[PDB]
């Protein structure tokens, strides 16, 4: 049975630049909802009980039909809010480590340069989705935009970051205001954890 | 140039069931934008200028490509913010007209039988969307849930009534409890429009 993982700091501890009753809700209510609702459908199927969840998102198409939507979007959404959850960390110095800065800048074609395409990116989902960074199997790195809970292990790709684009994600501090949600995040993206992912793709 | 009607009521009217402060932002930022979005695409084609939000969303396949996708989202919501806003009036007595009442107990098993399919459809959405009460040809009824901005006008159909199920439609008063915010709306449904409307078709 899937279980909600804690967070890995206080509700209050991205204040001001998220909310604590905004992370409250989004994990206890919004994230909670998605594991309730993968493991109900898993119950019916336990022989998938077994499988992780990157592994449910990669074999949709393989898992009975009657379940299919149910795990891609509640598997995605467990997936996809764990990732952005590790990828946050109380406000911290600014510093991008030499491997990931470097691969960004190549790509990219400065720091500066990647935030503004992934700021863009950001700002420009219509309506509910997420802005990633992802290797392809290659160490190639592109900013990737999906809709729902949709996310770029379907697309046989490794996820680094990931910004939550739904609008409980920054409503009840920015209403409209998204472009200065996706602004306020920066502060508390943690460099050190997108590195620790990338770094594990060899 | 297509333009943000004004709310048919005050910003305080709809109280407590919709919250003043999502009102406002609600209609003078969220739609306001799509106008302003749906203006800014139709700006490099005169021709198109000429024509209703209605016979865009009719026409999309035919629209050049380089704008479709912002006219089927923009006048999707321009149209779709449009009758919400005037299905909706104060709460006062439910009188449901007895034209629109036959029809609903004839199609669903009775007016309590057509509110919990709506209401659970409206539970169901899964990210950004709407859901309608609407009328073929016929004036057959039938319930119908969208994504995004998408509508029964995209299948021929005639749309009676639809909430808003955009989280930005109940967060600030509803957080997670969007059931709760879909019980309140019933409170201001105004029959009397969506009668109108009904009506309207033969
Ligand atoms: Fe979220
Ligand atoms: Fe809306």
């Amino acid at each position: 049975k899937h279980e909600l993982p804690p967070l890995p700091y206080a509700y209050n501890a991205l204040e001001p630049f998220i909310d604590a009753k905004t992370l409250e809700i989004h994990h206890t209510k919004h994230h909670q909802s998605y594991v309730d609702k993968l493991n109900a459908a898993l119950e019916k199927y336990p022989d998938l009980q077994d499988k992780t969840v990157e592994e449910l998102i990669k074999s949709l198409n393989e898992l009975p039909e009657e379940i299919r939507t149910t795990v891609r979007n509640n598997a995605g959404g467990h997936f996809s809010h764990t990732l952005y959850w590790n990828i946050m960390n109380p406000a911290t110095q600014e510093y991008i480590p030499e491997e990931l800065g470097n691969a960004l800048v190549e790509t990219f074609g400065s720091i500066i340069a990647f935030k503004e395409q992934f700021s863009k990116a950001a700002a420009n989902i219509f309506g509910s989705g997420w802005v990633w960074l992802a290797a392809d199997a290659n160490k190639k790195l592109k900013i990737v935009s999906t809709t729902g809970h949709d996310n770029p292990l379907m697309t046989g790709d490794a996820p680094l970051m990931v910004i939550d684009i739904w609008e409980h994600a920054y409503y009840l501090h920015y209403q409209n205001r998204r472009p200065e949600y996706i602004e306020n995040w920066w502060n508390v993206l943690d460099w050190k954890a997108v590195e620790e992912r990338y770094n594990a793709l060899g």
